[PDB]
């Protein structure tokens, strides 16, 4: 991990960065603030590129579309509290998700989205807007505090609050046990494994494994070849501490624990694989303002 670049937010007396990914266009990262602001920076200069205010709360989750042309947005106290951004010619609004906390595309074809909201996940075709399902069963339910319904690789499978369903059929397969209070899990890109905290699960047989402590309390994110999974840590204002753990994807060995002695707001790599960016807070939960930076790593 060598230190490559590092920016806060322009002109700011405090800078408000609270998520990130990197958009189609290589050197140029999106950004998410405590004021609801989507920016686009260049990550080597900290050039501020353009700017759009998406809601009036803070953002807490962005994603961009492959094709460059789509963005979801999550925010913190709002109505609607995500939404659907188009991004070719003009920025504007497609749709919008009331009450969802979080969203995500389908992952093979990107036509729709996946809402979380509490205990409940819903599924948007992208065209429309419309919901087509509602996965909830309150029999089979685990209560994850941060509960993120989430597609696997071939968009047929969802993983909501710890229960496995099928998508074709709207069917629950399988409801994991529950081990932990705060997280609820995702799917390897190999389409064959289940990562639900410190457990990992085979989708074939359901047995267990492997076991991995390290991985307690952290939201896992993979890089894009899906050799490296990178997991912050849930804290005891932002949700992570200030250390982030990687694993090689296939054997599930640490490879580094580092300690960037500041509380950890988002992480994410370029689509190459060759750059980590982390939202970094050198202020308190205590500091009047937030004071992030986003540091820019190059993967050693
Ligand atoms: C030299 C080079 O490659 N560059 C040089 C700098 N770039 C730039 C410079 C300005 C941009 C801009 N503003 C122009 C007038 N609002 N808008 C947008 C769009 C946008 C994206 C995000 C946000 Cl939050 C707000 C707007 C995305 C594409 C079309 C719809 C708006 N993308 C830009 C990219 C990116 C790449
Ligand atoms: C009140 C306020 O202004 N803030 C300032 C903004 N805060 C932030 C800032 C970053 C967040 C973040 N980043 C990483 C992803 N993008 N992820 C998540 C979510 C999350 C958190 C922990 C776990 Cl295990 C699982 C999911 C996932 C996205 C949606 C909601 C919960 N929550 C954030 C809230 C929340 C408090």
């Amino acid at each position: 991990f060598r230190p490559i670049s590092v920016f806060r937010e322009a002109n700011e007396d405090e800078s408000g960065f609270t998520c990130c990914a990197f958009s189609a266009r290589e050197r140029f990262l999106m950004l998410g603030t405590c004021t609801g602001q989507l920016k686009l920076y260049n990550v080597f200069s900290g050039q501020e590129e353009a700017s759009y205010n998406c809601h009036n709360s803070a953002i807490t989750h962005l994603e961009p579309s492959r094709d460059g042309s789509l963005l979801l947005t999550s925010a913190t106290w709002s109505q609607p509290l995500s939404a659907l951004w188009g991004m070719k010619s003009v920025f504007d609004m497609k749709h919008s998700f009331t009450e969802d906390h979080y969203v995500e595309f389908s992952k093979h074809s990107q036509d729709r989205v996946i809402g979380t909201k509490g205990d409940i996940a819903h599924i948007y075709d992208i065209q429309t807007g419309n919901k087509l399902l509602t996965l909830f069963n309150p029999d089979l339910a685990n209560n994850y505090k941060r509960n993120c319904a989430t597609f696997n690789p071939t968009d047929d499978l969802v993983l909501n609050d710890g229960v496995l369903w099928d998508v074709r059929s709207a069917l629950a397969i399988h409801k994991f046990d529950k081990f932990n209070m705060n997280i609820s899990g995702v799917f390897h890109p190999n389409g064959l494994e289940v990562i639900i905290n410190t457990e990992i699960w085979d989708l074939r047989t359901f047995h267990l494994l492997h076991t991995v402590p390290a991985l307690d309390q952290c939201r896992v994110v993979f890089n894009h070849t899906g050799t490296v999974m990178y997991g912050a840590m849930l804290q005891a204002k932002s949700p992570f501490g200030s250390s982030f753990r990687t694993f090689n994807a296939t054997d599930y060995k640490p490879i580094a624990t580092i300690d960037v002695k500041r509380n950890i707001f988002d992480l994410c790599t370029d689509t190459k694989d060759c750059y980590l960016a982390v939202i970094e807070n050198q202020g308190s939960m205590d500091a009047l303002n937030m004071d992030t930076v986003c540091r820019l790593y190059e993967v050693g």
